[PDB]
């Protein structure tokens, strides 16, 4: 179809759970190649297993999109098995309180450069690419859970729309999406109290699924989008915290 | 049952404005995914257009004449509509209203979103009763070169953005989203009879390099009624290129 | 009778507006009674504004009481007849004014209020921008209240509201600056007020659990930020919506 | 009602960057509402104009040299001030660092931003009260601008809310195209372009920045915090 991502090389971030998972099944539905990562063997070799229980080709490998070095690596290594991955999906990231949010976001904002920074050559060469940066997810307890949701998606967009105007002129579209409260292992277990609380601001009266992200991010990634750069899509049941 | 991700089969989408440009490209798009489309004109000229066009691109539907600006109007198309067709669950609004001026901005955001308010309010009952719905509304894209054509595109795109969101949380409950589609400069009427210095600027402007072309947004569209977009709701996707102004 | 206006060697350093007349609707009580005792400090003559007899005397007593030249006058933003006619009206009494202040509003609600109020402001400065036009200068100020873009008027409608005044403060201040004519809004949070007071203390506590300043705002200080964009050191400041909101900012 | 404070007399205020431009309208402005302003420059010739530009407007306070991208002269300097003139209760970051390159001069800016603020805040939390107010920088352009306002937004509304409780508000200033450096040499054709971008038809004035933070500083903002103040004539860059 128009949907088809097949001869494409997707690297998906984080993938062996929640969102990740859900990303790198869905682009594999499209007919990507899917490499997914995790911090260790043991994640990388569980990705595998998904990828092979939904007939999806790729690999699991481990990153730590902390470590030049590691990225770099990873990139050689994939080059030379796989291919050039044109598709990118920044997923992984590294009770909250009221005075980290700034080394999350700055963290988190380092590495999405790092990481595409790397991939950045191939695509060029290419003359096309994708790259989606996913936001955090909604849920950490108290007024720093807030605070940090409200940073981190700050950050996102600002970083996102930057380097969608310093990449354009190559044909690679830069864009984000922004969850809302969306049922992962993170979420699952929430004290009831904070779940019915998020559940009353949430318009559509329900958690999102990982799925729900994971068919923006393959929409995003194909053909039909290509006029869509810089943008970062809430997705979020029209709860917009803030 | 049938379950197939991107599919419109079985659904009845109404796209106003439907007879030219974006328009078309969405009741073709929208089509193409299996929906029965309705499309809409404010003259009997442009309905018969729409007709011919869905029967050329083999689309089931219609070509209607509705004027958005009249209670009457709008009651008696979906009458029209739910006695031949059934109830319309996707509704696409593209139907909007010597040099341009930046004075102009109110009359035209005020109008267009007081007719969008006539419309939606009229389709939310067939998709309340159906508890789904998707309303796409559909914003201007950059109508003129320089100052005037800048305010008039963002005080627009502004309505736009706060209505559709207003609009979302009033039912979503419902399992209906209402979302926005925020073009740039898109391949079209005016932006085809430019002077080559000024288009050389404008794509100058857009890190892209280059207009969008109508399908752009009539696939972004499309994903938006699909059952994969469930959870956006609210939102204003911006289909530009990267030329962002406000 | 019903009378519709109500008339209200000490230099206070405050005083920078010289008298400039400055028109602050909705000003019977709360944030349009503290940005009308505002801009008097501030040394314009002020006219404050009711949609009833005895709120303009409210208003003038008011304005006595504290020692602001002016007058309390009959106004309702809603009715093209009243602006047009009251607008005449203080031109022949008063002078133009040149400082303009929405905060009068309304509060299928969704679309209505906000839909009303913008119409609203948009009636009242176009009326006022012919004097203002005259004068190459104006101040004209939309408080978020009108259109609900004020953290009293409810989480529900905020940020959609919002949106919706930013974007037409912006345009209004685009076509207007050529002028020197200045056009700003400001959002409130939750400021304090009989409602919010009259709260349950479980609720008052969650309320402000959500501000990190940890208080209601007082009306006088939404009235200090308008007092600032009327002022000449605000002049380059335009199509600004400034939030005014503890660091509460719904979305 | 005609009786209060506005004005900063017995406060501290540090305003980094202040040898020209902005900085030194913000530090004149500061002054002129009573505080004792201390100005920062990169080098011992910028802090000298500071402190000969105080003088001779009769500003109580300092000139010194600070480096906010280093550790070690953020403390020092702090620690300096503390000892000889007092705790600065208003800060005012304007001190810009120079370093494709928006994601560095964007992540730089906010490091050092960070930095300074944690420096300062004890003194603030002890006061109970304070006022931290950062420049944005002023009009590939329009990449780097934005970039710098989207960071400066979202981490000043992050650390308002982190020091809101203790009665400091943390509030930025974003300004447009201003009469300094660059635009007095640029070519009439793009000048004129520039203008018409612009509603009120004119680059702004140095004042005109250093009034909205003097306001932003004052009693009357104690509630505006985590606010990006736009002083930009009407032209929004996105």
């Amino acid at each position: 179809q128009s949907m088809s991502l097949q001869g494409k090389v997707a690297l998906v971030t984080g993938a062996s759970r929640g969102i990740g998972q859900a990303i790198a099944l869905e682009l594999g539905r499209l007919g990507a190649v899917v490499i997914g990562t995790a911090t260790s063997a043991s994640g990388a070799e569980k990705i595998a297993e998904t990828l092979k229980a939904n007939g999806v080709e790729g690999a699991g490998l481990v990153l730590d999109v902390s470590s030049d070095e590691s990225v770099a690596a990873t990139l050689e290594h994939i080059q030379q098995h796989l291919g050039q991955p044109l598709i990118v999906v920044n997923n992984a990231g590294i009770r909250m309180k009221d005075d980290e949010w700034f080394d999350v976001v700055n963290t988190n904002l380092n590495s999405l450069y790092r990481l595409s920074k790397a991939v950045l050559r191939g695509m060029t060469k290419a003359r096309w690419g994708r790259i989606i940066n996913i936001g955090s997810v909604v849920g950490a307890m108290g007024n720093a859970g807030q605070t940090n949701y409200a940073a981190a998606k700050a950050g996102l967009e600002g970083f996102t729309r930057a380097l969608a105007r310093e990449v354009g002129s190559r044909a690679i579209t830069v864009n984000a999406v922004a969850p809302g409260f969306i049922d992962t292992d993170m979420t699952r277990e929430l004290p009831e109290a904070q779940r019915e609380a998020l559940l009353g601001q949430i318009p559509l009266g329900r958690l999102g699924q990982a799925e729900e992200i994971a068919k923006v991010v393959g929409f995003l990634a194909s053909d039909g989008a290509a006029y869509v750069t810089g943008a970062t899509v809430p997705v979020n049941g029209g709860m917009y915290m803030s």
